[PDB]
């Protein structure tokens, strides 16, 4: 079977679960969860165009390197996809994650120069922006209105066979880490798709879970919660444990299983083999550092890593409790005492805590507000870390959903967004100032700050929140 343990139940559904699974599908449609068929066709044709451009590009490089006409006639080249799109659970408006795989005679500097220019002169391309210096180098663009983030990797192969499988550990044999990191995404995705008993049932379930997580304010890797990959792996492990169940049951078992999971025991999709290479691998047995991890969900391809080391005490608490409520609602639905709609109802965040901290960030230009909000959000965990060390606080729940904030000037217009943070006690002015000072500081030190880029935080009581809001 699938997994590092035996399944929990091999039971198949009853017609009763089949019609219950159809009502789920129906409850999801209004939420944009399912992309339109005409649009999926649009995206398919778009990738074909891209795949060809990559082919065309590589051939030209194969010619400038004068390689024999035999090689030139067989070098190949290919565009691989990964993440939600490749998983089959991308929603309306979601971006596409792609990797460009080329043979050895095409360097990375070629990707950022020869290939970048080729995209630059295509009629369908817009917003062609590159980031050659990121953790995972990437060229971003908007192809016919579709956001596409493209990684790049150079393999030690002379030619790229159409049936190349990127899971073969040998492919990493002595390669630049940049290349290794760029391959990780596809491998992890391709692994997940090969570790679940029934993909179709996996897709529909993942669909339901991601909506639920987003609606319940716990969807964000950056802010210490879970991102697409993490949710996909949790859902996959659930499938491995109920190989013959369908979506209505899996969604339920998802909550049954994880609301009772004993953290920090790690969530693994397969047994980790040992490989000669010396790459970072999550392993509490050899690495003491990895023992402090709170809610580990490990990547299935070498080198395995914890996809959620941003999860703190607060976030872990929040999600554990959210799993319990989740289990409860599905329990009713399964007893026909509730509708699937009840699972996707968002409990008013602005009313579920007796205290809150509100983050205000703004810049002089819409262009800047967007850039500023970027930097700010990456630092919000710092404040939570502080709020946590405080002896009077139990947890800080940052709502990963920011938004435009009220006017602070009736005259000139304003580009100001805001955040609302949940609090739970067992004054806060000092911790908030350290944060504020630290944000203004790190931003300025890393040359990513402009005069008039403001950031203010303030404590507020529930009753007073509704004021500083719509
Ligand atoms: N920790 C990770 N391990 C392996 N692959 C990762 C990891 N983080 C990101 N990726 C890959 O990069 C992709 C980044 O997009 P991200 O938004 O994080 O997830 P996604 O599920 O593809 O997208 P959605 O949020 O569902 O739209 C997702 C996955 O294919
Ligand atoms: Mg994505």
């Amino acid at each position: 079977h699938y997994g590092i343990t035996s399944p929990i139940s091999l039971a198949a559904p009853k017609e009763t679960d089949c019609l219950l699974t159809q009502k789920l599908v129906e409850t999801l449609k209004p939420f944009g969860v399912f992309e339109e068929e005409e649009e999926l066709q649009r995206r398919i044709l778009i990738l074909g165009k891209l795949n060809n451009l990559v082919k065309e590009w590589i051939r030209e490089i194969s010619e400038s390197k004068n390689l024999p006409q035999s090689v030139i006639e067989n070098v190949g080249g290919k565009i691989f996809t990964f993440g939600s799109y490749r998983l089959g659970v991308h929603t309306k408006g979601a971006d596409i994650d792609a990797l460009c795989v080329a043979p050895r005679h095409v360097d990375r500097s070629d990707f950022f120069t020869s290939f970048y220019d080729k995209l630059k002169l295509q009629e369908e391309v817009k917003d062609l922006r590159a980031v050659e210096e990121a953790f995972v180098p990437v060229i971003k663009l908007c192809f016919d209105g579709i956001e596409i983030d493209i990684l790049f990797a150079r393999l030690a192969l002379q030619t790229i066979p159409e049936d190349l499988d990127l899971r073969d550990d040998s492919l990493l044999k002595n390669l630049d880490i940049r290349c290794i990191r760029s391959l990780n995404g596809c491998r992890v995705t391709d692994e997940i798709l090969h570790l679940v008993p029934n993909i179709d049932n996996f897709r529909l379930t993942l669909r339901a879970i991601k909506l639920w997580a987003k609606r319940h304010n716990i969807y964000s890797n950056i802010l210490g919660f879970l991102g697409g990959v993490s949710w996909a792996m949790l859902v996959a492990r659930t499938c491995q444990l109920y190989p013959n169940a369908i979506a209505s049951t899996l969604v339920h078992k998802f909550f049954l299983v994880f609301s009772k999971w004993e953290w920090p025991n790690p969530v693994l999709l397969k047994q980790p083999e040992e490989c000669n290479l010396n790459l970072p691998v999550w392993d509490p047995r050899v690495n003491p550092s990895d023992r402090y991890h709170l809610m580990p969900i490990i990547t299935p391809a070498y080198p395995q890593q914890n996809s959620t080391y941003n999860v703190s005490v607060s976030t872990r608490m929040v999600m554990v409790e959210e799993f319990k409520q989740g289990l409860a609602i599905t329990d009713e639905i399964l007893l026909s005492k509730a509708e699937w709609s009840k699972l996707f109802e968002a409990p008013n965040f602005f009313q579920k805590y007796k205290h809150y901290i509100v983050l205000l960030a703004s810049a002089p230009t819409e262009k800047q507000r967007l850039e500023w909000v970027g930097l700010v959000e990456s630092k919000i965990r710092i404040l939570v870390g502080s709020l946590e060390k405080n002896e009077f606080i139990t947890l800080a729940h940052v709502n990963p959903q920011s938004f435009p904030a009220p006017k602070e000037n009736p005259d000139k217009e304003e580009f100001r967004t805001m955040w609302v943070i949940g609090l739970v006690f067992k004054d806060l002015t000092y911790d908030i100032q350290s944060f504020t000072d630290t944000v203004y500081r790190q931003a300025i030190n890393s040359k990513m700050f402009e005069v008039d880029m403001k950031i203010a935080a303030m404590h507020v009581k529930r009753k007073q929140l509704h004021q500083l809001l719509p």
